[PDB]
């Protein structure tokens, strides 16, 4: 259907996250427990947010690097719907996380932050991974790296390989038309919703512009 | 200089970790807050362990993939000595974590878990990274991957580039002779200490073996 809207809670404490969710939880489709929040509070963040918003998809952005079955199980036992595994993880890490996800009727996303290869991407596909997150790194953004046509070419290629593609990384309202034409599964916004003068209006403008374009 | 011993606390809760540390905190050199414990409890795990063992090096094995400044600052504000950054991270992630670490007189290790390249490795050195963790993935080990020739070659080349190398990934006592003659900085043991009948005796065994092999 239309691309979904995910909010990233990149906060260090639950009470800080709740300053955002109390405004916009009903305005988005997916609530992400950001990596920062996973490190700040641990898996209780996932458990708490799913208890609050059980009708929403909750994503634990754990960026699992290894110990796929152990870490995925902690997240899913805390009631996560989706978990992320980082792109450089050994293929057996992705496979282990996916096996656990199936036990809980969840799913795994590969987080494409940093270095990866097209040969690894075929591997994830062969392993049964259906979701990837195309991510312009925060630190790369801060060093002046922009979105460009090489990103759009890569998103299209991933989509043609059969992945559902999430797009993220300092996304602004004005960036949405760059992706016009592509069956994007999810757009993530963290800062552009959380730090907006009006987070509710920020979220609604995202949803309005997605409905315009798709 | 003898390889040091690091215990990995890959427990899901602090009380489980303390079942280990009450036994071996004084038998090891470095206490690692494992990724599993960081995800289970959050960075309070680092703060609490450092408060218990302030004379020991405490390593937060956060395996930072992005947001280097923010995640490293969280670990260091919790009184970590060392933090880890995963090999695939953008170079600016490592630089950002290293800048923070210097403010707190700490350090950063690159974690070689999964795929990375030798051009990647030079960038780490230029950037001022002085430590790497040569890691045999747990999931790879479970799928039959053993310690081998290519591993030894890679570790020697890393060391010659000027990195202090930590070795880890399912290490058992019988694995240590494979590394003899290489100036390994640290060996990490998790399961082979925590899950032993006597964690104290397992740690002492590692220490005796090391003292024989490198002495
Ligand atoms: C980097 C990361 O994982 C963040 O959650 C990111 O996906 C979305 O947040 P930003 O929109 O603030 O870049
Ligand atoms: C995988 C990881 O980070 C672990 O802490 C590892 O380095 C040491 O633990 P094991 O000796 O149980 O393989
Ligand atoms: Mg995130
Ligand atoms: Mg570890």
């Amino acid at each position: 259907s239309l691309p979904m809207l995910q909010v990233a809670l990149d906060n260090q404490t639950m009470d800080s996250a709740y300053e955002t969710t109390r405004l916009i939880a009903e305005e988005v489709d997916i609530i992400e427990v950001g990596t920062i929040l996973c490190v700040g509070e641990g898996v209780r963040a996932v458990r708490d947010l799913k208890a609050l918003y059980p009708h929403k998809i909750v994503l634990a952005d754990a960026k699992i690097a290894d110990a796929g079955k152990i870490l995925s199980r902690m997240c899913f036992e805390a009631n996560a719907d989706w978990v992320t595994v980082i792109c450089c993880a050994d293929i057996n890490t992705a496979k282990g996380a996916l096996d656990v996800a199936k036990e809980f009727n969840g799913d795994v996303q590969i987080e494409l932050t940093g270095y990866w290869t097209w040969e690894q991407a075929q591997q994830w596909r062969d392993a049964g991974i259906g979701q990837v997150v195309y991510h312009r790194s925060r630190d790369a953004q801060a060093a002046g790296v922009a979105w460009g046509e090489a990103d759009i070419t890569a998103i299209k290629r991933l989509s043609d390989m059969g992945f559902k593609v999430t797009v993220t990384g300092g996304l602004a309202l004005e960036d949405l038309p760059l992706f016009k034409g592509i069956p994007i599964h999810v757009f993530i916004a963290g800062r552009s919703i959380r730090d907006a003068a009006s987070p509710v209006e920020a979220a609604r403008q995202f949803k309005r512009s997605i409905a315009e374009l798709w």
